[PDB]
């Protein structure tokens, strides 16, 4: 590779230090092993994380538990810590806000998961009391489904409360969100691009055969 | 009239008193005056309210005063006095709470309607923490309001929260929960139902003159 510190070329700090000599001395051998010393010094700082990232998924109720463990198993494959909690905003707001302020108080940058059935007032409650981002994603059946994902998606003004309906989407969005701030998380992201990429790839070369 | 108090005939305090006496003596005047008198002691009782009766329409927003002047007015139309207060679910809970606590707590039977367009948190987190009655009457518009009203109607289990779209229809709700303990009101939804049915018969009598 050409690695330039401060994108400056005269600071190179690759084999190009060594291709560029006019003559090879030993004084120009070590000049070049510094370069290559102070790319190994550093090369392992690449596996360090950068930033703390969590998720916490609010649940209405137990019923809702095993969408919320999709969630959280989806945050697992983007290296992102995730916790799962129970409150109701109809039923116990002042509990609601009580672990709002648990997860905005210890420091560590956090995205809420809102998971309400029928009427969602928790992604709402939750939007309106935090400046941390809170995503809407209501466990939606066909049963009554088109008629309860309004109440995630027209709120009143000051909310900024998104929706993902799909729950391994609700995780992709939250590391999307930690990506901007986190080297890791943003790398599985763009490799699983590319793999998905592959698979279509892979298929369509597979179902290409049943044409001949 | 015939009149038993504690439905007992031997108690009549009316006119029967008199027809039934086989000779009129002044010993039997005396004890038909009494009976008269013991009516004339009690009848301006029936003029008193027997109960206090309160409605509290709570506003997510100014913007939708009108609808809720509306429904102020319509409460006039009862005898019940109605306070109009500002509080949002999702943008100031913890105030949405003091404020139900205050109406709570004074002793006077209190109904909420909650206004609030969009998705109605408002209701909900209302119903979700008062014994008292609480009334959605959303400001729906043809715009959204086929969306909007599945907010107010699909909630969580433990929630009595009712929907009454008609502004002056959520006060006449309000008059007939009063009129179970209140007399003056029940009075005025009765002698209502006569005349509403009179102005029909009266509307139907015009009507019939052009099938002639
Ligand atoms: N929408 C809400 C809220 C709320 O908004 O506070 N609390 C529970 N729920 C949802 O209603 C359904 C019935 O749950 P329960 O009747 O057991 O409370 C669930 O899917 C829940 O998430
Ligand atoms: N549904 C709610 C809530 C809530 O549920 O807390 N607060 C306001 N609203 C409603 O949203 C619309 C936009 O109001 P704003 O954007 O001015 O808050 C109004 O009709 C209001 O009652």
């Amino acid at each position: 590779w050409r690695l330039w510190p401060s994108g400056d070329r005269s600071q190179q700090k690759d084999k190009q230090s060594y291709r560029d000599l006019k003559e090879v001395t030993p004084e120009g051998l070590q000049m070049v092993k510094k370069n290559f010393e102070w790319v190994a010094e550093r090369v392992e700082l690449l596996l360090k994380s950068e930033s703390q990232c969590r998720v916490v998924v609010l649940m209405g109720s137990t019923s809702d538990l095993g969408h919320c463990e999709k969630i959280k198993k989806a945050c697992g494959n983007f290296g992102i810590p995730c916790e799962l909690r129970v409150t109701s905003a109809h039923k116990g707001p002042d509990e609601t806000l009580r672990i709002k302020a648990e997860y905005e108080g210890d420091g560590i940058p956090t995205v809420f998961v809102a998971v309400a059935g029928r009427s969602n007032g928790l992604g709402p409650v939750m939007s309106g009391n935090t400046a941390y981002p809170v995503i809407s994603c209501p466990p939606l059946t066909p049963d009554w489904g088109v008629q309860d994902v309004w109440s995630s998606l027209r709120l009143p003004s000051g909310l900024g409360c998104s929706t993902v309906l799909s729950p391994e989407g609700s995780a992709q969005f939250a590391a999307q969100i930690f990506g901007l701030s986190n080297h890791l998380v943003w790398s599985k992201l763009r490799a699983s691009i590319l793999n998905t990429w592959i698979s279509l790839k892979q298929a369509d070369k597979k179902i290409r055969e049943c044409n001949l």
